């Protein structure tokens, strides 16, 4: 049922221009969940209502995961791809939260998937309105190499902004190359010399739109790929500063503790205490001894929690480049083919 | 005092391996004033596992 | 070393030259001399 | 996976380099060519020339 949701995100009800224009999706949910109301519902959800709602799936899960969101604009354009970015980066995002029963189970989420009127009015109406060093140098390892994978994978993310730049004449070239070799075949009057070279025209703009479809099959499926964990590995990021939070708060249990116990000792030594006060103290220093176990305790699940998803998450990343390495693997071959093609038509010239 | 000292290796040691890796990419650092920090950042893990010791 | 970044790459020996440093008895001694 | 990934390194460079080779292989034997008969054809230029 959590995992077993289903999610259609459909219906580029894309506003039409503004240059800032939000698409509105159906979200469709068929889901078999019973973390969701309606086997079906419909909404038609614009960007904005997501993005608050991602981040509304943020604030109802303390850290508490929160994948990445919809789609950022902060590059996209309101591209067709770009929206079906947001499309997919909430159909991810969505997918993933209900296959992780939680995050799934915001109400407002619940509403929102299945109720068209956006996250918003559905939010009023929700609130009726080993060693110490040991602990740390696992996170702090963590931290560290995900850091300098993040620069990597920034390095990387513009790698491939640069294929796409370098397809490109290649592109002008080969379309240019193409009018050069076609413009002399109108204009000479030797049929079986002017046909060669129109033939070899015809080779230059086959190479011209096979080149720039490429970009599109492979380099684009891995800029989608790296763009993806960049927002997750800036996710788990946001989750580390919950847990530090986390870890900020119980010493503040802990020095209060230590307070309230040396206020007591005090008492102690002056050799005759009241009876109310050793009373009172005490009490209040059992309260901060359960405040100091709890806030241990809820801490310590949070990295066990950190853990499980450490090791799925980084199963996933290979999972990926290899479907990425396999769409490079069709473009290549599918190339040569063509290729075979067009130099079989000049054969036949 | 030890404890003192043993957290103060630790915050050092993660300062000093910070500044390795900005200055690691920064991607404009030559190998051998890598290998300069590289050193003092396992000189301060010594300095860690000898005070935590 | 140098002379592997030298062969194998071009771009002189000199910044392959920075790169790599990260920037018996008194009678016998004599006789062979 | 160090080594897949790595695989993956020797690969794209391989490919890279298949492709980096490209120019090498076929754009320059062209240009080559045409080079050389624009160089006739300056020639040719000059041939006129001494015509008129």
């Amino acid at each position: 049922a959590r995992p077993t949701f289903h999610i259609t995100v459909g219906d580029p009800h894309k506003v039409g221009d503004l240059a800032t224009s939000h698409i509105v999706y159906s979200v469709r949910t068929k889901t078999t969940s019973k973390a969701y109301k309606q086997p079906e519902f419909e909404v038609k959800r614009r960007y904005r209502d997501f993005l608050w709602l991602y981040n509304t799936l943020h604030s109802n899960n303390p850290g508490v995961v929160v994948p990445p969101p919809p789609e950022k604009q902060a590059v996209g354009r309101f591209e067709s791809n770009f929206v079906e970015s947001r499309r997919a980066a909430l159909e991810k995002m969505l997918n993933k939260i209900a296959a992780h029963p939680t995050l799934q189970l915001d109400a407002d989420l619940k509403l929102f998937l299945e109720s068209e009127s956006f996250n918003i009015d559905v939010k009023h109406k929700e609130r009726k309105e080993n060693k110490f060093v040991e602990q740390d140098d696992w996170f702090h390892d963590r931290r560290v190499y995900l850091d300098a994978l993040e620069n990597q994978l920034k390095a990387l993310l513009k790698a491939m902004d640069n294929m796409v730049a370098q397809r490109k004449a290649m592109a002008e070239a080969a379309a240019d190359f193409s009018a050069s070799l076609h413009a002399l075949s109108t204009v000479e009057l030797s049929p079986t010399l002017s046909g060669p070279l129109d033939a070899l025209s015809e080779l230059q703009l086959a190479i011209r739109d096979v080149y720039e479809r490429q970009a599109q099959q492979d380099v684009l499926t891995f800029g989608i790929i790296i763009e993806e964990y960049i927002r997750l590995i800036g996710s788990v990021k946001q989750a580390f500063s919950q847990r530090q939070k986390a870890f900020h708060s119980w010493h503040s249990a802990e020095s209060e503790l230590m307070k309230k116990k040396a206020a007591q000792d005090k008492l102690l030594r002056q050799g005759k205490t009241q009876q109310d006060r050793l009373n009172q103290v005490n009490a209040e220093v059992i309260d901060a001894e359960r405040k100091v176990h709890q806030a241990r305790l809820l801490f310590e699940d949070m990295g066990r929690l950190l853990r499980s998803e450490l090791d799925r998450f980084e199963r996933e990343k290979v999972e990926d480049f290899k479907s990425g390495v396999e769409t490079f693997l069709e473009s290549a071959v599918e190339a040569q083919k063509e290729l075979i093609e067009k130099w079989e038509t000049f054969l036949m010239q």
